[PDB]
Protein backbone atom coordinates (compact mmCIF):
# COMPACT_ATOMS: atom_id res chain seq x y z
CA UNK A 1 0.00 0.00 0.00
CA UNK A 2 0.95 3.34 0.32
CA UNK A 3 2.96 3.04 3.08
CA UNK A 4 4.76 -0.09 1.62
CA UNK A 5 5.57 2.20 -1.01
CA UNK A 6 7.08 5.06 1.23
CA UNK A 7 9.26 2.08 2.96
CA UNK A 8 10.39 0.74 -0.37
CA UNK A 9 12.48 4.15 -0.72
CA UNK A 10 13.66 4.58 2.92
CA UNK A 11 17.15 3.78 2.29
CA UNK A 12 18.44 4.65 5.95
CA UNK A 13 19.51 1.23 8.33
CA UNK A 14 16.61 1.00 10.79
CA UNK A 15 17.11 -0.19 14.34
CA UNK A 16 13.69 -1.66 15.56
CA UNK A 17 14.24 -4.81 17.02
CA UNK A 18 11.99 -7.65 17.53
CA UNK A 19 9.89 -8.27 20.33
CA UNK A 20 11.87 -11.04 21.84
CA UNK A 21 15.20 -9.21 21.70
CA UNK A 22 13.66 -5.77 23.27
CA UNK A 23 12.76 -8.75 25.77
CA UNK A 24 16.00 -9.95 26.19
CA UNK A 25 17.66 -6.15 25.96
CA UNK A 26 15.48 -4.91 29.32
CA UNK A 27 17.55 -5.28 32.16
CA UNK A 28 20.21 -3.60 30.00
CA UNK A 29 17.60 -0.94 29.06
CA UNK A 30 17.21 -0.29 32.72
CA UNK A 31 21.21 0.19 33.43
CA UNK A 32 21.43 -2.98 34.73
CA UNK A 33 24.30 -5.27 33.96
CA UNK A 34 23.73 -7.81 32.24
CA UNK A 35 24.41 -10.59 29.87
CA UNK A 36 22.68 -11.10 26.49
CA UNK A 37 22.80 -14.15 24.68
CA UNK A 38 21.04 -13.99 20.35
CA UNK A 39 21.12 -17.00 18.15
CA UNK A 40 22.80 -14.93 15.55
CA UNK A 41 26.03 -12.29 14.81
CA UNK A 42 23.77 -10.02 13.19
CA UNK A 43 20.78 -9.40 15.68
CA UNK A 44 23.48 -9.72 18.73
CA UNK A 45 25.40 -6.23 16.81
CA UNK A 46 21.97 -5.13 16.10
CA UNK A 47 20.92 -5.45 19.75
CA UNK A 48 24.64 -3.99 20.80
CA UNK A 49 24.17 -1.11 18.88
CA UNK A 50 20.36 -0.40 20.13
CA UNK A 51 21.30 -0.40 23.53
CA UNK A 52 24.15 2.14 23.00
CA UNK A 53 22.18 4.52 21.38
CA UNK A 54 19.25 4.12 24.22
CA UNK A 55 22.27 4.70 26.91
CA UNK A 56 23.90 7.77 25.54
CA UNK A 57 20.62 9.42 24.57
CA UNK A 58 19.49 9.13 28.25
CA UNK A 59 22.75 10.25 29.48
CA UNK A 60 22.49 13.36 27.20
CA UNK A 61 18.99 13.99 28.39
CA UNK A 62 20.22 13.46 32.18
CA UNK A 63 23.33 15.87 31.37
CA UNK A 64 25.53 13.09 32.98
CA UNK A 65 28.48 11.69 31.03
CA UNK A 66 28.21 9.58 28.26
CA UNK A 67 30.75 7.24 26.62
CA UNK A 68 30.80 3.64 25.21
CA UNK A 69 33.81 1.83 24.58
CA UNK A 70 32.98 -2.13 22.66
CA UNK A 71 35.60 -4.62 22.90
CA UNK A 72 36.34 -7.56 21.00
CA UNK A 73 38.84 -10.35 20.95
CA UNK A 74 40.12 -9.74 16.82
CA UNK A 75 41.34 -6.99 15.17
CA UNK A 76 39.43 -7.50 11.94
CA UNK A 77 35.93 -7.55 14.15
CA UNK A 78 37.03 -3.52 15.16
CA UNK A 79 37.15 -2.52 11.71
CA UNK A 80 33.82 -4.42 11.27
CA UNK A 81 32.31 -3.37 13.91
CA UNK A 82 32.98 -0.04 13.08
CA UNK A 83 32.63 0.33 9.70
CA UNK A 84 29.65 -1.49 9.30
CA UNK A 85 27.84 -1.24 11.97
CA UNK A 86 28.06 1.37 14.52
CA UNK A 87 29.26 3.85 12.07
CA UNK A 88 26.20 4.07 9.57
CA UNK A 89 23.71 3.30 12.60
CA UNK A 90 25.04 6.47 14.90
CA UNK A 91 27.32 8.93 13.04
CA UNK A 92 24.35 11.25 12.68
CA UNK A 93 24.73 11.46 16.34
CA UNK A 94 27.59 10.29 17.81
CA UNK A 95 31.35 10.55 17.39
CA UNK A 96 32.10 6.93 16.65
CA UNK A 97 36.00 5.44 15.70
CA UNK A 98 37.91 1.82 15.21
CA UNK A 99 40.93 1.66 17.28
CA UNK A 100 42.95 -1.70 16.95
CA UNK A 101 46.58 -1.04 16.45
CA UNK A 102 49.00 4.43 13.12
CA UNK A 103 48.98 8.11 14.66
CA UNK A 104 45.97 7.49 16.27
CA UNK A 105 46.30 7.01 20.09
CA UNK A 106 43.97 5.39 22.87
CA UNK A 107 43.94 8.01 25.56
CA UNK A 108 42.78 10.62 22.30
CA UNK A 109 40.20 8.41 21.49
CA UNK A 110 38.52 8.07 24.58
CA UNK A 111 38.87 11.72 24.82
CA UNK A 112 37.45 12.83 22.29
CA UNK A 113 34.66 9.92 20.63
CA UNK A 114 31.66 8.73 22.30
CA UNK A 115 31.70 5.12 20.88
CA UNK A 116 35.58 3.53 20.51
CA UNK A 117 35.12 0.19 19.26
CA UNK A 118 38.50 -1.46 20.69
CA UNK A 119 39.91 -4.81 21.91
CA UNK A 120 40.18 -6.50 25.35
CA UNK A 121 44.14 -6.00 25.00
CA UNK A 122 44.07 -2.66 23.89
CA UNK A 123 42.10 -1.47 26.93
CA UNK A 124 43.89 -4.06 29.34
CA UNK A 125 47.00 -2.62 28.46
CA UNK A 126 45.91 1.34 28.80
CA UNK A 127 44.80 -0.14 32.45
CA UNK A 128 47.07 -2.24 34.01
CA UNK A 129 50.05 0.31 33.29
CA UNK A 130 46.15 7.83 30.26
CA UNK A 131 42.65 5.37 30.68
CA UNK A 132 40.32 4.49 33.53
CA UNK A 133 37.20 2.57 33.93
CA UNK A 134 35.49 5.49 35.17
CA UNK A 135 36.24 6.79 32.02
CA UNK A 136 33.36 4.80 30.19
CA UNK A 137 29.67 5.05 31.36
CA UNK A 138 29.34 1.80 29.15
CA UNK A 139 31.22 -1.24 28.44
CA UNK A 140 30.46 -3.74 26.09
CA UNK A 141 31.94 -6.98 26.16
CA UNK A 142 32.12 -9.35 23.21
CA UNK A 143 32.05 -12.79 23.47
CA UNK A 144 31.84 -13.18 27.32
CA UNK A 145 41.56 -10.83 27.79
CA UNK A 146 38.58 -10.45 30.31
CA UNK A 147 39.64 -12.17 33.80
CA UNK A 148 41.90 -8.79 34.24
CA UNK A 149 39.18 -6.40 33.00
CA UNK A 150 36.93 -8.28 35.07
CA UNK A 151 38.92 -8.12 38.05
CA UNK A 152 39.74 -4.66 38.13
CA UNK A 153 35.95 -3.79 37.67
CA UNK A 154 35.77 -6.03 41.12
CA UNK A 155 37.98 -4.46 42.79
CA UNK A 156 37.18 -1.18 41.98
CA UNK A 157 33.46 -2.20 43.26
CA UNK A 158 35.47 -3.18 46.46
CA UNK A 159 37.19 -0.20 46.87
CA UNK A 160 33.67 2.09 46.46
CA UNK A 161 32.42 0.07 49.23
CA UNK A 162 35.34 1.83 51.03
CA UNK A 163 34.77 5.07 50.18
CA UNK A 164 31.23 4.81 51.06
CA UNK A 165 32.10 3.97 54.85
CA UNK A 166 34.81 7.14 54.94
CA UNK A 167 32.08 9.22 53.67
CA UNK A 168 34.07 10.12 50.47
CA UNK A 169 33.03 10.01 46.85
CA UNK A 170 32.63 6.74 45.11
CA UNK A 171 34.41 6.52 41.73
CA UNK A 172 32.03 5.80 38.79
CA UNK A 173 32.05 2.41 36.95
CA UNK A 174 30.09 1.67 33.84
CA UNK A 175 27.34 -0.26 32.94
CA UNK A 176 28.42 -3.75 31.65
CA UNK A 177 26.73 -5.61 28.83
CA UNK A 178 28.34 -8.98 27.83
CA UNK A 179 27.32 -10.43 24.92
CA UNK A 180 27.58 -13.84 23.24
CA UNK A 181 25.93 -15.14 20.48
CA UNK A 182 24.84 -17.84 21.27
NA1 LIG B 1 18.92 -12.89 16.93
Amino acid sequence: DEENVAARASPEPELQLRPYQMEVAQPALEGKNIIICLPTGSGKTRVAVYIAKDHLDKKKKASEPGKVIVLVNKVLLVEQLFRKEFQPFLKKWYRVIGLSGLKISFPEVVKSCDIIISTAQILENSLLNGVQLSDFSLIIIDECVYNNIMRHYLMQKLKNNRLKKENKPVIPLPQILGLTAS
